[PDB]
């Protein structure tokens, strides 16, 4: 029982049990008792009127109309526009900031990052016409159509992204409620347990800020303190003298999600709820104006995800597919995580759970995985929250346990589904003097944003999951230098040094069936004549430890470690008009040992004999070899790789027919495939000693996913092999599994699931880079920058 006299919205937190004044204090209990009556003022509502215009000062008004208001920094936000003829800042035209333009005393441009809920990328089309305030900083400021949100779409897991540069397994919040088995406790968006840091992972902006000296408090706000209090508090803390005003500022709606998830993202019932919004957008920008701030400070206007039509009568129940349902616990709705009801049993088996979930009504509306197995773009995977039984749920639908947690309907919206979906994405504008002038970005991950923050405040990023560099563009004024990593490993480049007789890998092959115009031609593709065709953009380089060997061939060049006997790249370019061919009947099962590399470092094929599971493909394709006796050199033991046969089917249609219509609707494309290895599901490239399986009786370890990045130009009147401008790729990370469980119709013919199985399993570059230390684009006419915007672009395969 102190008081929050001249104390309302301190920064600082004081002392228990001394009382507080904070805008957390009402989450604590813990406010002065009379903090409502002097820090949550209502009187007179928001707005001067006329008859307001130099009242004399009544300190129980919300905000104030008289003359002396400036100087206290509280008036209206409509102050100057109502009485002193001023106008609204959306009636002023824009002009281009070409420097920041602050009052003296400030060090640098304040940062205010203005964040909607639910707020659906097509709402900036759609709901134009009542937005006019949004409007106006998207045209005026640096925009993207879209900006891709984290997986699960939810609330909490995408603020802290925002605030942190993470994907939630590292920064430890992996959904809106989670169950830590270690903590053995919940958390849950509402109630109190959320407050202990102990979920909290990874360097928020606001510390990030605090360690290197410039002033940020937290961005939480209890959520007792209405959206208008939250503006006139930000603009108040912006009237603090030098020494103790914050660069940094959050302010945070509950709409339009609120009112989306009773209505839908369409309702009729959603026009007003916009309406707000801009509104209070309105009220920020018409406050800075009075502050003079309004070509001074830089605005981030950014949604969390987006919103999608979702009602009761779309929920699949899990009562339906188990018999044994009471054993399990769901976390239910837009997303399924599964774990025991009770620890003490070894009578659980999620082998069985999941095998009763697979494929077992022809329009199911979820599919379940194992969380290792999940498509690795969505990084879900490595945090002990993240339960092993994950369903991901189709758009438009919930997954529930039983009939009655959804009948004990409330609802027309909901969001949560993979981070792909359309529905799912959300918005993007940045205004102010260090971002562009009207400038449209294409469209990127909100991971990147917290560099971007960085970068606006001078502050050097703490390690996180954006990629530093991909989003200047979007930047007037850049402090940030992107430069290349060092390669750590150079390669040796063997030349021919083994007789046949050495090797014994009891492989066979027909070819000694046997002029100098020929076969000096030969010896100069061994030699790397044709590496400018089939290695277009460098070969990459190797950013750890390692010992490998450059191979060159007639059609393909690649890279292969004496440490995992197999390619860790292989490289090569088929042109549009280039052909497909067989497999000629006499080379069926044809293994030839390779020359160049020792028996010592080499697979072989008796260990693929002995091992009943495990078959073998090859990196380059044999089918596309460009002659006859280049064939030859796509059955070397050092192009070989362990294949279970039911992959194998995936990884034949994919080098048989996708990697030639691709190359007659890309006009030609460049092609770089290789193995991945990630036992422990991190994300993060194995080393060998992490391997948990080897083909049988062999040291040659299994890939847990195979990887192809497909590249050409992105004008495609040219030639892939011939392209002076942008690059355009698609990439894809397939997961290497001894069954088709994950597709449904995997029975069928591959024309009909495989191109579906990889497009679920769509790659940025930049995440092959993670899983297989390596680093691409080294040697291209592009400027870094774009390079790094090329790594982080993801083809969703979603229609406009
Ligand atoms: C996305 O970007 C992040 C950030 O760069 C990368 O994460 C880093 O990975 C490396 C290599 O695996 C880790 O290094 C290890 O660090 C530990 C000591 O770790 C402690 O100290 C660090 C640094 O101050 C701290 O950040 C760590 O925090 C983890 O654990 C906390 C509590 O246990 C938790 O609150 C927090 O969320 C975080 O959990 C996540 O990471 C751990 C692994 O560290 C994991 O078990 C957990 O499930 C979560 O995923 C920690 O207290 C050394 O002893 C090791 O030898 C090793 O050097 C970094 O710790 C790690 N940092 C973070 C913030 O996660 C990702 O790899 C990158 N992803 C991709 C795909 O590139
Ligand atoms: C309209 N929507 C909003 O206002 C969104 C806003 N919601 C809240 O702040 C709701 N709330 C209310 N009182 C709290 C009191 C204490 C805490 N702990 C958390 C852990 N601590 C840390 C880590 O410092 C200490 C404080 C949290 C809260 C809290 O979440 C929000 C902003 C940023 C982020 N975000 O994730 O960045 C998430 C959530
Ligand atoms: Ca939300
Ligand atoms: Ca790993
Ligand atoms: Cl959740
Ligand atoms: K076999
Ligand atoms: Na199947
Ligand atoms: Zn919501």
């Amino acid at each position: 029982s102190g008081s929050c006299k001249g104390r309302c919205f301190e920064l600082q937190e004081v002392g228990p049990p001394d009382c507080r004044c904070d805008n957390l204090c009402k989450s604590y209990s813990s406010c002065c008792h009379d903090f409502d009556e002097l820090c949550l003022k209502t009187a007179r509502g928001w707005e001067c009127t006329k008859d307001r215009c130099g009242e004399v000062r009544n300190e129980e008004n919300a905000c104030h109309c008289s003359e002396d208001c400036l100087s206290r920094g509280d008036c209206c936000t409509n102050y100057q526009v109502v009485c002193k003829g001023e106008s609204h800042w959306v009636d002023d035209d824009c002009e281009e900031i070409k420097v920041p333009e602050c009052p003296a005393g400030f060090v640098r441009p304040p940062l205010i990052i203005f964040s909607v809920d639910g707020f659906r990328a097509s709402y900036m089309k759609k709901g134009s016409k009542v937005m006019p305030n949004i409007e106006k900083l998207r045209s005026c400021g640096t925009h993207a159509p879209y900006m891709r949100p984290v997986y699960p779409t939810k609330t909490f897991p995408n603020l802290y992204t925002l605030a942190t540069g993470l994907y939630p397994e590292s920064h430890g919040i992996v959904g809106n409620s989670m169950y830590d088995p270690v903590f053995d406790a919940s958390f849950h968006l509402r109630g109190r347990e959320k407050f202990n840091h102990r979920w909290w992972g990874g360097q928020p902006l606001w510390i990030t800020a605090t360690k290197q000296g410039v002033r940020a408090g937290t961005f939480f706000w209890s959520v007792s303190i209405p959206h208008e209090r939250r503006i006139l508090t930000i603009l108040q803390w912006l009237s603090l003298p030098d020494n103790e005003r914050p660069s940094v500022y959050a302010f945070y709606s509950e709409q339009p999600d609120f009112s989306g998830h009773k209505y839908g993202p369409f309702g009729p019932e959603m026009t007003n709820p916009l309406r707000e919004i801009d509104k209070t957008v309105g009220q920020l920008m018409d406050g800075l104006k009075q502050l003079r701030l309004h070509r001074c400070v830089n605005v981030i206007f950014v949604g969390d995800h987006g919103m999608e039509d979702v009602t009761c009568d779309r929920t699949e129940f899990l009562s339906n597919y188990l018999t044994n349902v009471d054993d399990i616990t769901l976390v239910p709705g837009t997303l399924g995580r599964i774990r025991a009801k009770s620890i003490n049993n070894s009578k659980y088996d999620p082998k069985t759970i999941i095998a009763a979930l697979t494929c077992k009504k022809p329009d199911q509306h979820f599919k379940p995985y194992m969380k290792q197995h999940l498509p690795k773009r969505l990084h879900y995977a490595n945090n002990r929250r993240i339960e092993d039984i994950h369903l991901l749920v189709d758009r438009r639908w919930h997954v529930a346990r039983k009939p009655l947690d959804v009948y004990k309907c409330f609802f027309q919206g909901d969001h949560g589904f993979d981070n792909k979906v359309n529905s799912m994405q959300t918005v993007f504008v940045g205004y102010g003097p260090t971002f562009k002038y009207r400038t449209k970005v294409p469209p990127f991950e909100n991971i990147e944003l917290y560099n971007v923050m960085c970068d606006l405040l001078g502050l050097k990023p703490a390690p996180n999951n954006g990629t530093h560099g991909s989003l200047n563009h979007l930047l007037r004024t850049n402090t940030f230098r992107p430069t290349m990593p060092d390669e750590v490993s150079r390669p040796n480049y063997p030349g021919i040094m083994y007789l046949q007789s050495e090797f014994d890998l009891g492989c066979t092959c027909d070819d000694k069936v046997e002029n100098k115009l020929e076969e000096l031609n030969k010896r100069l593709h061994t030699k790397g004549s044709t590496k400018e065709r089939h290695l277009l953009y460098g070969r990459p380089a190797v950013l750890y430890r390692t010992s490998y060997d450059i191979l060159y061939h007639t059609d393909f060049e690649s890279g292969y470690s004496e440490i995992f006997l197999m390619p860790l790249w292989t490289s090569y370019t088929i042109s549009k008009q280039a052909e497909v061919s067989s497999i000629p009947e006499h080379l069926t099962n044809c293994v030839r040992p390779d020359v160049r590399v020792s028996p010592g470092f080499s697979q072989n094929c008796l260990a693929y004999k002995n091992d009943k599971q495990m078959s073998y493909g090859f990196l380059f394709p044999p089918y596309l070899s460009s002659s006859p006796e280049a064939k030859y050199d796509a059955f070397l033991v050092t192009n070989m790789v362990p294949m279970y046969p039911a992959f194998k089917r995936v990884w034949a249609y994919f080098q048989r027919v996708l990697v030639k219509k691709y190359a007659s609707e890309r006009n030609g494309v460049n092609v770089i495939s290789g193995p991945i290895f990630d036992y422990n599901y991190d994300g993060l490239r194995d080393t060998e000693d992490e391997i948990k399986q080897y083909v049988e009786g062999s040291s040659i370890p299994v890939p847990t996913h195979y990887y192809s990045i497909i590249t050409s130009c992105l004008d495609f009147t040219q030639p892939a092999d011939k392209c002076d401008g942008p690059l355009s790729v698609s990439s894809f990370i397939l997961p290497h599994r001894p069954d088709n469980d994950e597709s449904c119709n995997s029975s069928e013919d591959e024309s009909k699931w495989v191109e579906e199985l990889m497009k679920m399993h769509t790659a940025r570059v930049r995440d092959i880079e993670h899983l297989t230390g390596l680093d691409f684009y080294r040697k291209t006419s592009r400027s870094y920058s774009e390079i790094l915007t090329l790594k982080t672009y993801l083809h969703t395969y979603e229609s406009e």
